[PDB]
């Protein structure tokens, strides 16, 4: 099976890294393309054995499954450029935030009737095979196409099919989510350092606690509030810390965040659609 | 692996921590369940029924656990430790490794109590967390005055089977308690609230819970395997003008970073305060 | 359930004495005429109420102690010392003394009473006014000399007007902050919620009724469910819906921390008051 | 009398469980329909004894009283599905938040001329027979229809007739109301645990306190301020706790919540009334 | 001239880097010592040509000027260990935060009368020869000693003699100062990225603006408020941004910071002195 990436940045490197680390794709059967063939993501991809090229045309003619891995606003430019080269064998998987199946199918249908389009939202932890991924199938996506997508992306993390009208919300939760965790971990490390731990130890312990707590949840039947109960003993240290999180409106900040990321994703797509 | 060949473990107290550690210990295969004994006064309890299903030997007699164990974990609340040490103290023999898990409780307080019986108790203090139950714990430990060199080697091997383990000087353990001991509760509050956000934006609760937990899992895993500063990694995720940099701004406008600093601090300070009040009495 | 030869007496004839007596008679386990209350303000509003029930009223605490087998101390906490000095020589071996006072410890009660006769039988309880509708939340702790049959009797009596359970005494100040003061948080919340309903177009009477019915049913759901309150809150909030929007404005205000602050302030104040009674 | 539910989720389970606990209705005189059968609520209603079917038409033909228990945006889809199947004998009770009698009649009136519609607002504590219900009768609902609906819903809690223009306000007060109570109970338990109580005992005592206070109010002639006065003695623990609530603006948060819920209810019906 | 560093961490590397970059000391005439002879600061120092060693004894016997570059609490341990090796040729320059001349002279005078002690406060930008440095001379510091110190440290940044009772305040301002600037620069970069700049460009421009504004001030006669006036035109963009800094209490946060750093430095030295 032949894979290609339009655009070779953070997202394309993470995906090729996980795919090849999962063992489901050889690196030499993967090609990516970028105009700036001297990006540091281009270097990492070439060290990894991926075929690199500046011409978007060679990538499409190489691959069956084609990931669009450029920024949202470049997508119209990308699609006008390769639209004429989309054979019937292709599955076009769009990764860009907010870009709708409708808009991709409209641009590509001007060239070939019935382009096969899958929209996915992912995140950078696919690079360690722990990404969170949802996808939606376009009008002309065959049933097997959605099964190939799910098999492929389940090798690098969690995957499930969703209705397209959830994906902007997913983008704000698990698309932006790693950036919230990274911010939280830097602060928790700061807390550790304040109380006397060396930086390196504080980072390791915070990340390890974040990891174990999430895994606990994923493997537990129970509610996040219930697992929290089990950690905090009456009068003890944890319940005291939880009180200071509550007094600052900790929960509402996280809600504000997911909301802000989602709304901004919708807002960007209105300006894309208006234009 | 001969460290675990004939080794017997006991837990004084059979609650959340005993079950988490026994659950990870048995799931790791380092110990068979029947080689483990847990004791508690309220036998018919929530966690003591899980431990019996695993195959752990249970008993209401703290002394039976002492007679059974090579390594004896103290899995009771901190204020019970002196009450427990007075009880089984005359039973701790030279062959024992006493491992205190209680938050705050110093190696000094345990050694002072136990040395009024046999002169050289081998005491190790640890701080761990519940994710050892899925073998992803965060554990540190400090060896006491009489803890032999191999004693720390065995303790590290035992607790590394259920997660990260490293030795520390004792005076850090209270700050570790505020960071990784209380850590999981911070993550569960965060995950609950991310899901509320997901739900507010139109996601089913089940999907929002799965997705936020997977997102925290993957991000923490990325950090542990990366050679790079948590700031660089967030820089990689936020593209110019994008959804993510917008969401990071509302986190900054609420003082998100400082709330987690307050939290680690409040936990560490409460841990010290509880131990200074126990030291008074 | 009816304990024939059980005479009950109340020192103090106010809010709590009225609430306990109304619950006890409504439950039918005590006829009103086998109950006696005493107060110096025989022209109080709750004294009027208890006499309409048929409860035997009297101004003399000695008359209450001599009538009673179980004796409720339902006076302000600073009054408990003076009361125990007035009646302590009238205490007999047959009495079970139940103190209702916030924060006043069993130790303090026994030290005062044992100056008069050894081995007084003391139980400390924390309750709340909803016993008046038989939905109280009560805990109790037995003293040094209470017989095991005394706590079982107190528990039987008090279970008939709400939830009742034995606790260790050192939990009672925190229970005071949770369920003793707790009805007052509910009343403040129901007044506010009704205000919200009036703001959005509801008549005041309707808003009060619906608000109270919603708190009552949610509480009943939790008591009869196995599940976490968070889990029941997940069940009521649908994606993007009206409820998750409201929960967000609650979270932005630190709603949860305010109720932790409240329980904490009530408990600390309770300890503080006793800790300076112990100084006097 | 036969009862049907279009949509077999949280509300249908709550009403079915309450009606049969009340004994007004035999489980097997209840029928519910849902496309997504693998739902948790379908498994719960099955064991109750309710008849389950994927076809909304079978529910309509079974029912004398037909509850509309789908998400508010599904309502227009549903009324077009079974509109031809509504007969003269039906009483159509809409349980959807925000959806007006006007919009329901307009859809249904295109088929049979005189649809008997009732709008109701309820909440999940019907499942323990302590719900709070209001209802408005539509244009063709006869006097006997309102009486029958009142009788049915009074068996699972409080029920009264309102003008329809109140029901959006009711939704924010008593419809969303249980969720405010669950948040408060969880936080009240956290405070109990902070001060030394076991979680189980603190959950139990907080819920019992809210239950007794609410019942006290419902059985009282008195303003909630007066009851509050009765609990707080001079200098005492309660009046100190009420000060820290007042200092956080506790009352305004609850007003904010009711208002935010009511606004959202109106906003969604504006979106429906445009689409 | 012979220099030695007790402790080879961030501070010792920065100083040796600037000194050798200034051209006033050859790297091979510099020796440092550390127990953890495998620190990454140890590696940088060895790549640089400094003599490394684990024994604190060899450093003292190598150097004339001896910097104490360990953490404050290690200083008593350090001084008890080498006190007996302090010849009369040595100048002991203590860099540790908060540690007083008094306490160093007391420990060292137990071995040799009249130890020559200079207390300095510095910061990490000495590594690019732009540090801010103050020093105070001890009781037995000869006049030339203070002149050797000032000449040495003026080659790697600003230097001036102060009374010792200012140094804790200096520690909070220019000792901790670089950490405030680094925090500010990360946030300004975030602001740039929010408004559409690539990360790399936003960091470069912020740092360049921070640098030019400081240099402007250092070379200007005028008051920081006056230079601010000259930047903001009536109604323009700058004065708008300055208003949002004022509304959040920007200035007071910076005052809080310097204060917090200073008080904590005093507080640590009381516990050192008490112990
Ligand atoms: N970084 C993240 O956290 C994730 C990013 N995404 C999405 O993936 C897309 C890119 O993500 P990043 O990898 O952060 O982008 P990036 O900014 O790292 O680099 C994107 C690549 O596209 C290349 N490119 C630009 N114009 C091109 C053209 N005309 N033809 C071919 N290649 C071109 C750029 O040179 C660069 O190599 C965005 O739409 C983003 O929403 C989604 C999931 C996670
Ligand atoms: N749960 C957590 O998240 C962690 C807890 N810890 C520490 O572990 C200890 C207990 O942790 P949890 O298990 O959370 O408490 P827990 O209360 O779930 O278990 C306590 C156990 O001690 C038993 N116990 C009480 N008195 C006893 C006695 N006299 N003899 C024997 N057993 C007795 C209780 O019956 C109960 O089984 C505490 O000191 C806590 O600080 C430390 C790390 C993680
Ligand atoms: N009111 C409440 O919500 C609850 C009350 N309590 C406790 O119950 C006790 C009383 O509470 P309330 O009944 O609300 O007080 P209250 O002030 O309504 O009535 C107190 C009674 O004590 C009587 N009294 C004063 N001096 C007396 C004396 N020397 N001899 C006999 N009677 C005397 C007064 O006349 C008054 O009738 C307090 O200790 C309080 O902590 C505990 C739980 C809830
Ligand atoms: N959950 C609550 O707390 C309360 C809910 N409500 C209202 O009740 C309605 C539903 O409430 P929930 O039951 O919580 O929603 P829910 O999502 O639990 O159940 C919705 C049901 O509709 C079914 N459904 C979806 N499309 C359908 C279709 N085309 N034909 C037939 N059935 C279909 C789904 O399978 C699901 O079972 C909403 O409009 C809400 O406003 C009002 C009072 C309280
Ligand atoms: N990093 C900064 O921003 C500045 C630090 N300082 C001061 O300089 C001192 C250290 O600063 P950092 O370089 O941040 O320390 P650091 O933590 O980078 O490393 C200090 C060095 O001391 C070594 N060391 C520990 N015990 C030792 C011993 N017994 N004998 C010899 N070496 C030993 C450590 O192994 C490490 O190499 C502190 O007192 C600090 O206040 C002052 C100016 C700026």
């Amino acid at each position: 099976m032949s894979v290609g990436f339009i655009g070779a940045g953070q997202l394309a490197f993470a995906l090729a890294k996980g795919f090849t680390a999962a063992g489901v794709l050889a690196a030499h059967k993967i090609m990516a393309s970028s105009p700036d063939m001297d990006l540091a993501t281009v270097s990492a991809l070439r060290k990894m054995g991926v075929k690199l090229t500046p011409h978007n045309k060679e990538t499409v003619q190489h691959s069956d499954v084609l990931f669009l891995a450029v920024k949202p606003h470049i997508i119209p430019f990308i699609l006008d450029e390769i639209g004429a080269d989309i054979e019937d064998r292709h599955i076009v998987v769009s990764c860009a935030a907010g870009v709708t199946i409708s808009s991709i199918e409209k641009k590509l249908s001007a060239f070939r009737p019935a382009p096969r389009v899958i929209r996915c939202m992912t995140n950078t932890p696919v690079v360690v095979r722990e990404g969170a991924t949802v996808y939606a199938t376009g009008t002309h996506a065959q049933v097997e196409d959605g099964r190939l997508m799910e098999q492929l992306l389940s090798s690098v993390g969690f995957c499930t099919e969703v209705e397209e009208d959830l994906i902007d919300a997913v983008t704000g939760l698990s698309g932006s989510g790693p950036a919230y965790a990274f911010t939280a971990l830097d602060a928790l490390a700061d807390g550790g350092v304040k109380m006397g731990l060396p930086r390196r130890l504080a980072v390791r312990l915070g990340a390890q606690a974040l990891l174990g707590a999430a895994k606990m949840l994923l493997h537990s039947e129970q509610h996040p509030g219930q697992l929290k109960d089990n950690v905090s003993s009456p009068g003890g240290a944890t319940i005291h810390a939880l009180h200071v999180l509550e007094s600052g409106g900790f929960r509402s900040l996280l809600i504000n965040a997911v909301e802000a990321s989602c709304i901004r994703t919708r807002e960007l797509q209105s300006m894309a659609d208006q234009e």
